[PDB]
């Protein structure tokens, strides 16, 4: 039947808004879900959405014949400095289908074989690392997972080094960069948005984007001149061709893809790395499993691409980590024409929609009654598992570009990690999950103990 769905508290014309006036909304919003159910209706001063959490209304949500990615406030908001990249473009947009078109080959599975020298490059770096550390130390988790991410995506990027692990102090790039993403979220809550308070920031934010640009352009320029041809996606990028339209992308666009590829892979694969670790050290039968795999499948001082590929229960906890706090946990779609969802909730064309992950990776008709407890095994069979039941990568074409390249890095760097040091949780941490375009366990610290394997 028709039915009206529920809506959390509102505050006059200011609506559902202050109710994500938190420095963790998403963790809010699942809240509001366990409390509404599958569906509810959230306002905003001139904006509604209905954020989504059962597989059942999820599923029909993911039909691209029905419903297209939608750029959320937030994306329009990033857009500010990543343009019409892939991740900030309409699926409408000319330079989306060209940009997809000409980079999709290049992030295939097969890709991989020609990054995995890089990858293994960087991850060597935080082994040794962590090799070189005092008995009186410690790790800290997400910071260090981001130097490697950062590091890899620059170096198969456009072959630059921004040399994290020779440095607290931050490239300046990544500095502008981080500082423009806390801006585009804090710009969410702000109900006033043009007071003169926020004037300094505005300027800020320009010029963090100034940053950017030029590090970017002035790499893409020099390696124009040189003509240098690397295993990296800007040489990609500078010779391909869009088959459809036989167009290649110009520079601003390349400029806006690089950008692009810094902030969304960095970030989402450095949180995945971090819960990895967090969940392993707090379940240790699923760590020993998980390291005598890595133990007999790495067999040599420097891991295979085939080696890799072999570490499937590495890659089953890495899957369930992604179920129980998939880091970029929402994306959001519209209506192609008026429909009707689940046949309950009809639906205009041009209306949002919000896939609230972290709500479907918990649905229990899905996954059974232990949804929240950490078992890899939940993946040993592959076709166990519904279509649209498991979305931390997205959905259709709209889907992550970049998921083979997070799981490869995330596979090869977590099997090392594995073979060569057992951890210990030495503060029992408590879980504490920082937000911002992504979720990482803020705070997250570990002890190392070598296995005196050399590389
Ligand atoms: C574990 C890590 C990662 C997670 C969970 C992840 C998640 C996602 C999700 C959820 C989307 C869809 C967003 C939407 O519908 O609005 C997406 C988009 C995208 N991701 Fe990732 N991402 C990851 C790693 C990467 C990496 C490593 C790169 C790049 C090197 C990358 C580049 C992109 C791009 C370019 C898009 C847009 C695709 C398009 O619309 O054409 N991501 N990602």
């Amino acid at each position: 039947t028709i039915k009206e769905m529920p809506q959390p508290k509102t505050f006059g014309e200011l609506k559902n808004l202050p109710l994500l006036n938190t420095d963790k909304p998403v963790q809010a919003l699942m809240k509001i879900a366990d409390e509404l159910g599958e569906i509810f209706k959230f306002e905003a001063p001139g904006r509604v959405t209905r954020y989504l959490s059962s597989q059942r209304l999820i599923k029909e949500a993911c039909d691209e014949s029905r419903f297209d990615k939608n750029l959320s406030q937030a994306l329009k908001f990033v857009r500010d400095f990543a343009g019409d990249g892939l991740f900030t473009s309409w699926t409408h947009e000319k330079n989306w289908k060209k940009a997809h078109n000409i980079l999709l080959p290049s992030f295939s599975q097969q890709a991989m074989k020609g990054y995995h020298a890089m990858m293994v490059d960087i991850a060597v770096q935080l082994v040794q690392k962590w090799e070189r550390l005092n008995a009186d130390e410690h790790i800290e988790v997400p910071e260090d997972m981001t130097r490697l991410t950062l590091d890899t995506i620059g170096l198969c990027g456009f072959n630059y080094r921004f040399n994290s692990f020779y440095r607290d102090q931050p490239h300046p790039f990544i500095t502008s960069m981080v500082r423009a993403l806390d801006e585009a979220m804090n710009k969410l809550q702000r109900a006033n948005p043009d007071d003169p308070a926020y004037d300094e920031n505005k300027r800020q934010f320009q010029e963090d984007i100034k940053v950017m640009n030029d590090l970017v352009d002035k790499i893409i320029a020099d390696r124009k001149a040189s003509g240098e041809q690397s295993d990296d996606l800007l040489t990609h990028m500078l010779n391909g061709k869009d088959p459809e339209t036989g167009e290649p992308l110009d520079d601003e666009n390349i400029r806006y893809q690089i950008i692009t590829f810094l902030i969304a892979g960095h970030e989402t694969t450095s949180g995945l790395l971090s819960f990895a670790l967090y969940f392993l050290v707090k379940n240790p039968h699923v760590l020993q499993k998980a390291a005598e795999e890595a133990a007999r499948v790495l067999v040599d001082p420097v891991p295979s691409y085939k080696q890799v590929k072999q570490l499937k229960y590495v890659g089953m906890v890495l899957n369930e980590a992604l179920r129980l706090w998939p880091t970029a946990p929402a994306f959001s779609l519209y209506a192609k024409e008026d429909t009707v969802l689940g046949g309950e909730y009809p639906l205009e064309k041009g209306d949002e929609l919000m896939v609230l992950i972290p709500q479907l990776h918990r649905d229990k008709t899905i996954w059974g009654d232990d949804v929240e407890e950490f078992r890899p095994e939940r993946f040993e069979n592959p076709s166990a598992i519904p279509q649209h039941a498991f979305k931390p990568f997205g959905n259709g074409q709209r889907a992550c570009i970049g998921q083979q390249f997070a799981l490869h890095e995330a596979t090869l760097v977590l099997g090392m990690m594995l073979k060569h040091f057992d951890f210990e949780d030495h503060t029992n941490y408590e879980l504490d999950i920082k937000e911002t375009l992504t979720l990482k366990p803020e705070g997250f610290v570990v002890k190392a103990k070598s296995k005196k394997i050399p590389l």
